[PDB]
């Protein structure tokens, strides 16, 4: 019932990962952070009443802390030019290390949870559900990058990572020809989301190099929707309100709006 700050060892990253945690039930909502995930608090707790909004929801809430520009993925190597001295292994942490710890210590089930991501982690949430459907029957992407391997996206993602911490996308998924780019591309993995009957919730809202990027993000999100439908997808909620914005107030509004949806999927 009270909010806790936990030190959860990551063998794969060789350090302790801080996790903000609120109990409330055996199944949990994993709230993933944006591109500039900080090392002190998860952006959901900094900017929104997420914990309060899900208090007595019958769901636990998990906010991992850290991982700027990590895309919550397992990297090939430490990011070279910014002096990172370990390899990001956030997929291993989120799918093995952390749920094991939460199961042993708190009784949180490793299966039957929801992954909710925004910006950077919007794609991550869908990828986690794509490859770990037992752990995540539910996944939400708010203003996510849903076709990272395609067109200009590897270039833009590389620039974004440089402009947030000096991280280098080549250390993460290799050059854009590397199979890791398509492996971690939600668009490309839509057949998995359909085959798994994943419940997905996709949101996207709407100085001129930003006009381009804002437009590209929404249009890519629209192609994702169409392709999901075309591939036989029938378990999706697609929210593209024209006045929607790419900001914590609307991301929080989406988190609130999906609560009933998550409750019915995870606890129904």
């Amino acid at each position: 019932l009270p909010v806790e700050y936990l030190q959860v060892p990551s063998a794969s990253m060789g350090r302790d990962i801080k996790v903000q945690f609120q109990g409330g039930g055996p199944h949990a909502v994993y709230l993933l952070d944006g591109l500039r995930a900080q090392d002190d608090y998860n952006g959901w707790d900094i900017n929104t009443p997420a914990f309060e909004e899900y208090y007595q929801s019958g769901l636990s809430v998990i906010m991992p802390v850290g991982g700027q520009s990590s895309f919550y993925t397992d990297w090939y190597q430490p990011s070279q030019s910014n002096g990172q001295n370990y390899t990001y292994k956030w997929e291993t942490f989120l799918t093995r290390e952390m749920p094991a710890w939460l199961q042993a210590n708190k009784g949180v089930s490793p299966t039957g949870n929801a992954a909710v991501g925004l910006s950077m982690s919007g794609g991550s949430a869908l990828i986690l559900a794509a490859y770990y459907p037992q752990q995540f029957p539910y996944a939400a992407s708010l203003s996510g990058f849903l076709n990272p391997s395609e067109g200009w996206w590897p270039t833009l993602i590389g620039l974004a990572m440089n402009d947030s911490g000096g991280y280098n996308a080549n250390s993460m998924w290799g050059p854009s020809s590397d199979p890791a780019w398509k492996r971690n591309d939600p668009m490309v993995q839509i057949p998995r989301l359909v085959a798994n009957n994943t419940r997905i919730w996709v949101y996207c809202g709407n100085n001129i190099p930003a006009k381009f990027l804002q437009g590209l993000t929404l249009r890519t999100n629209q192609t994702f929707r169409d392709t999901y439908a075309a591939d036989g997808g029938r378990n999706g909620v697609f929210n593209f309100p024209p006045n929607g914005t790419h900001s914590w107030p609307y991301w929080n509004e989406q988190l609130v709006a999906m609560k009933a949806d998550i409750q019915h999927v995870l606890n129904g």
